[PDB]
């Protein structure tokens, strides 16, 4: 019972884009961008298209980086998010009615205004490792728990 999702990471040698969700799943947040996949997508296309349709920005070269598989108790499904990564890109930051995007400089990445798990693996993604992860959140503010691994095969 899992759903797959993307998560895209625009991810420079001194800083990281971030989105501020208006609405929806996550809104309040800083997040990266990423969504559902589509019947008849990949996994890469789909991050590539949500990139576009959240931040305005055009990717070229993409990197698996991780896996994390979300669980809300209560809720039926898991999301089987594929987190992916990208230093070259093409546009500028469209702020829209439904994101808000902002460049952070890497020591001062928000993570009090983030989904918590992101603590737990940014510091793998900033060293360039890969991984493989589960949380297990009653609610949206609380891990009740989780594992995290670093793997050489997303
Ligand atoms: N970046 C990010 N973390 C998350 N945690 C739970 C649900 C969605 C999430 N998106």
């Amino acid at each position: 019972a899992s759903r797959l999702y993307t998560l895209v990471l625009v991810l420079q040698p001194q800083r990281v884009l971030l989105g501020m969700k208006k609405r929806g799943f996550g809104a309040g947040r800083w997040n990266g961008f990423g969504g559902k996949v589509q019947e008849g997508e990949t996994i890469e296309d789909g991050a590539r298209r949500e990139l576009q349709e959240e931040s305005g920005l055009t990717v070229d070269a993409l990197h698996k980086v991780g896996q994390i598989v979300f669980e809300f108790v209560g809720e039926p499904e898991l999301m089987d998010v594929h987190v992916f990564c990208t230093d070259s890109i093409q546009g500028t930051p469209v702020e829209s009615d439904e994101m808000r995007p902002c460049w952070f400089q890497l020591d001062q990445i928000p993570f009090k205004d983030m989904w918590p798990d992101n603590s737990y693996w940014f510091p793998l993604l900033l060293q360039k490792k890969k991984f493989h992860g589960y949380f297990k959140f009653q609610g949206q503010d609380t891990i009740l728990d989780y594992t995290l691994r670093e793997v050489d095969t997303v």
